[PDB]
């Protein structure tokens, strides 16, 4: 039961890179494939362009009644139908991290409705949130979404809605890595 | 600016071990000294007995008005007179970590008054909170306190008040390493 996940862009992996969109700030080099490994990488293989890593952690903002709503409808990863995925690494500004817990919760849910908006796109979209600021990585979060092609248009709508939120005014680096399951 | 810290119990270090208290659950081996290093150490040196590590992280529970109170009084580390120190690794239960953010905040402060009680022992006591559950370590937190002998009795009071709090019903492993600055 290891909470560390690595994402290595390169020639090998379980996922074909469809495209990479460098939304904001320095991007990620285009590669053929992404290899996802659970655990800490011993040595990065040859012909790898980049390595991202993060860990699964405890809830930081969601309250019990939100967790109950998410749990009632959120799908599992690895659904046979979920052949599309998107890896989105995200970095938030130093202004964000300086803020107190009540100030960040108010932006996250009261002003931006992150959980309420996201719930609109379940059960179509499965997700996994990983943290990596505390590892000294270049991003603060590795977010992961997977879904069937039927939900691609919906997911693209969700992305536009989130980037218009107050919360995203604190995002200062973002890349979309679009993937297809091999 | 590396946020990782390592505490190596052994025969070298900047701190002499006065005593080790095996408060709850498996203890830590008694050693002569503790060595504190900033950064991640990959090879523990020979005739060291244990290594603890954690990182400095963002605020998880404190609200803005509590941060302002803490900042008004909390003392710096490495005060000339702060020749005593206590390193207290703590592990919380699986039931704690499964709880939602509002549930944990209400136990932490509304019921246990962690911050309000701690502020009573400032500015005598300087402190540093490190996290390590997300590193896969045996403990969840490494807490560090340092003060002059004048505040030894006050700090021992604080410990007894905290161990009787609702929050401590979720602690399942705890060790006190009492130190003296060399
Ligand atoms: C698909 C529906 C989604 C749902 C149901 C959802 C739900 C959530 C929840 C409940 C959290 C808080 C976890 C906690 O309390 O620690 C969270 C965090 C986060 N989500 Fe989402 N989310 C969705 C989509 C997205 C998308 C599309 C993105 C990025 C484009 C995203 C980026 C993030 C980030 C960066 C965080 C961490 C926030 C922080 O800790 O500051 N989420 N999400
Ligand atoms: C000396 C006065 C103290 C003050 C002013 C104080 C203040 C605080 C504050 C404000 C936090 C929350 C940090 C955040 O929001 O992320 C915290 C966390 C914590 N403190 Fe203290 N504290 C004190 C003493 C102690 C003592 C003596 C112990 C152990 C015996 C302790 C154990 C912890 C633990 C384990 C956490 C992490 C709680 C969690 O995230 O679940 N504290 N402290
Ligand atoms: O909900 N962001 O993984
Ligand atoms: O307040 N725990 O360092």
């Amino acid at each position: 039961p290891n909470n560390r996940y690595s994402f290595i862009g390169g020639r090998t992996g379980q996922w074909q890179v469809v495209k990479i969109r460098n939304v904001l700030g320095p991007g990620l080099q285009l590669v053929e494939k992404v290899n996802i490994l659970n655990g800490a990488v011993a040595e990065i293989p040859l012909d790898s362009a980049w390595r991202l890593q993060g860990f699964a952690s405890n809830i930081r903002y969601a309250i019990r009644t939100e967790l109950e709503a998410l749990q009632a409808v959120q799908p599992m990863l690895n659904r046979a139908e979920a052949i599309l995925a998107v890896l989105i690494p995200i970095k938030k500004s130093a202004q964000w991290w300086e803020m107190a817990q009540d100030e960040r919760r108010d932006i996250f849910e009261r002003e931006s409705h992150h959980t309420a908006v996201g719930l609109e796109y379940l059960p179509g979209v499965a997700r996994r949130l990983l943290h990596c600021r505390d590892l000294g990585e270049e991003f603060d979060f590795l977010t992961w979404f997977e879904f069937a092609p039927e939900h691609s248009s919906a997911f693209n709508e969700l992305l536009l809605r989130m980037r218009a939120s107050k919360e995203w005014e604190y995002v200062e680096r973002e890349v979309e890595v679009w993937l297809k399951r091999l």
